[PDB]
């Protein structure tokens, strides 16, 4: 079901933010070899995320599904302002801007903690 599929994608979000808390220890601790991996392998995770998202919102329009349709709408508007600072971020790591990357991460932090409380109406909506 299309619910099920929003919860296999909620495990794929909180893999996303298990790697990212992982990935600010090795950026605070200086261990660039780490963060140059963990960055990889969120862009893969957000890659596989948006994706997910798509097929959810696709459905859901199928569905005519009203209520699930405008919150996935709003919430992927959100996930890609996340999206661009991560771009950024990676950016900045490329050209050894610490302060830029410091920067993007507590604003990626902020943009996805604000976010949660969306993220918790879909899978009610769905
Ligand atoms: O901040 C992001 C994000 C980060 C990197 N690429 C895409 C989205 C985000 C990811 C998932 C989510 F549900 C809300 C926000």
């Amino acid at each position: 079901s299309v619910k099920s599929e929003y919860a296999e994608a909620a495990a794929v979000g909180q893999e996303a933010v298990a790697v990212f808390n992982t990935m600010k220890a090795a950026f605070q601790n200086g261990d660039k070899e780490a963060v140059a991996q963990y960055l990889a392998r969120l862009a893969s995770l957000y890659t596989r995320h948006e994706e997910l998202l798509n097929r959810i919102l696709e459905k859901a329009r199928r569905e005519g599904n009203k209520e699930a349709v405008t919150l996935m709408n709003e919430f992927t508007a959100t996930f890609q302002t996340g999206k661009s600072i991560f771009n950024a971020m990676v950016a900045a790591f490329k050209n050894g801007d610490d302060d830029s990357f410091e920067s993007y991460l507590q604003a990626l932090e902020k943009v996805t903690a604000k976010g949660e409380t969306l993220a918790d109406q879909i899978a009610k909506a769905l």
